[PDB]
């Protein structure tokens, strides 16, 4: 995929009505694209529910104009960012973004996307702050367990709207396992997932 193309079907987007979801995931996008697209998100007529960029190439400063964009939008509820080198700098962007108030954003996929426990306070504030956010997938992340002792102290908070975490575990030590389960107890509305426990 080449932006010439990408103009052809962000032109096209501009008479679509009613569109619901957009999938361009595994298909490479420019900055360039990026930003149009960006400019396609925040038309008042933009009615997207779903959004997947999965596998699109994008990197933190992609996350900067996807946060900027999704500022302009009640109607995008789930989106999908895996598979980008997006680094704890491109979650920081999309964290300011997640923890406001008027945020719609529902369901957000975040899998193999170069994480490390420096995103968790960030990611913690979301938890613990969002009105809307239900359903998070970091699997595939190197949070370790500095950062999902983090990521606790914000699912902890009983303003947390999360229901499904998706998280690997398996380098995770015993103690840390042990207060993930105990977490599960106590918020019996929350399933944690993995790849190897789905």
């Amino acid at each position: 995929v080449t932006d010439a193309y990408w103009q052809i079907l962000f032109s096209v987007l501009k008479v679509t009505r009613n569109l619901k979801e957009l999938d361009l995931s595994g298909n490479s996008l420019s900055h360039s694209a990026v930003k149009s697209l960006c400019k396609t998100l925040r038309r008042p007529r933009c009615l997207l529910e779903t959004l997947r960029l999965a596998g699109c190439g994008l990197t933190a400063e992609d996350c900067k104009d996807l946060a900027f964009g999704l500022r302009a939008n009640q109607t995008l509820t789930e989106l999908d960012l895996s598979f980008n080198v997006l680094t704890d700098a491109g979650a920081k962007h999309l964290c300011q973004r997640l923890r406001q108030p008027s945020c719609k954003l529902q369901r957000l996929q975040l899998v193999s996307c170069g994480l490390t426990s420096d995103c968790c306070q960030d990611l913690a504030s979301v938890l613990s702050a969002s009105p809307s956010l239900k359903e998070l997938d970091l699997q595939q992340n190197n949070l370790d367990d500095v950062g999902v002792r983090l990521l606790c102290e914000g699912l902890r908070h009983p303003a947390c709207k999360l229901i499904r975490l998706g998280l690997d575990q398996t380098t995770l030590s015993d103690e840390m396992r042990q207060e993930l389960r105990a977490l599960e107890q106590e918020k019996p509305q929350l399933l944690i997932f993995s790849r190897r426990k789905p």
